[PDB]
């Protein structure tokens, strides 16, 4: 159905801003922030039918989620939070909401020019992570 076509592919992190602050807001501890903040993950997005898969490979952690839009799932984040996640498409933006311990964070993923821009928001803190095709 060509849902998410423009996201599919292999992407490499090329810039980050305010990610340490976003991680602090989320509750990540010092040593994990330092190691995760160094990483330059490879994000691999694919679609098979209604199922979207987002994999991240890095020297820190490798992660993988598979999901159907609008349908809540279990996720273990790279910092080992056990969260309940729902991912939707809103106006061509992938919106990923994570709920845990009465907290919430939202991760938005959008295509902008030849980049895939990832915006991570926790309370008033935003981190912007820019990916290019690998
Ligand atoms: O995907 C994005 O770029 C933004 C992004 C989105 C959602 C979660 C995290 C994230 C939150 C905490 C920690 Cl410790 C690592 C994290 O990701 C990683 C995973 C591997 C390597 C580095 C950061 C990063």
């Amino acid at each position: 159905s060509h849902m998410c076509d423009a996201f599919v592919g292999t992407w490499k992190l090329v810039s980050s801003e305010n990610f340490d602050d976003y991680m602090k807001e989320v509750g990540v501890g010092f040593a994990t922030r330092k190691v995760a903040g160094m990483a330059k993950p490879n994000m691999i997005i694919s679609v098979n039918g209604d199922v979207i898969t987002i994999k991240s490979e890095s020297t820190f952690k490798n992660t993988e989620i598979s999901f159907i839009l609008g349908q809540e799932f279990d996720e273990v984040t790279a910092d080992d939070r056990k969260v309940k996640s729902t991912i939707t498409l809103d106006g061509g933006v992938l919106v990923h909401v994570q709920k845990w311990d009465g907290k919430s964070t939202t991760i938005k993923r959008k295509r902008e020019d030849d980049k895939l821009v990832v915006e991570c928001v926790m309370k008033g803190v935003t981190s912007t992570r820019v990916y290019e095709r690998a």
